[PDB]
């Protein structure tokens, strides 16, 4: 099951589109792993426990901007921008990120 | 072990919304695939308007407004590709602000 596209479906479909999304793949980080990318000042030194990877489309570059932005200015989130291309067939710009979210949410168990 | 469902919720949340606002917060995103089985089931049910599923969503959250509710709902209604099952809603006094949870179902495409 292609999960990572339904997931993508499903958020674009929340009504507010100027970035939409094609992919968003999650995994959870080991404690090494996340020890190793706090120091290697990754998603500024956070304890990242998930990390959401990000295929998207945005319908400007501002848009882009804005929604690297809104994980950039959080306790709870860090991001990094891999990258980004101008598609000049559907006049946007791809791009990918991956999105880190603080440990710590609990769950029943 | 992971509680996917809230950092989930979580990313949904934090992606930015003109006005810095957000009208719908999810609380629990958790999905699901079905067997062939049960989405025949569903589908012969009447279940998302008679739609053969292939992934199903459930949601716990809280609309700022009853108005922001029903423009949720019926994003999911006006598409092809997806279903609602409206669960149920509640004002919550001390908040002024509605919980609601509903299913959402996704096709093939
Ligand atoms: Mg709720």
């Amino acid at each position: 099951v292609p999960w990572s596209q339904y997931l993508a479906a499903f958020i674009n479909q929340i009504p507010r589109l100027e970035v939409a999304l094609r992919s968003v793949s999650a995994r959870a980080l080991s404690e090494e792993e996340a020890a190793r990318l706090a120091q290697e000042g990754t998603y500024d030194g956070k304890r990242i426990r998930v990390e959401f990877a990000l295929q998207g489309e945005a319908l400007s570059r501002e848009a882009l901007v804005r929604f690297i932005r809104a994980f950039e200015t959080s306790p709870r989130f860090g991001i990094e921008f891999q990258g980004a291309s101008l598609d000049e067939g559907r006049g946007l710009y791809t791009f990918s990120a991956r999105v880190g979210v603080t440990g710590g949410e609990s769950g029943a168990r």
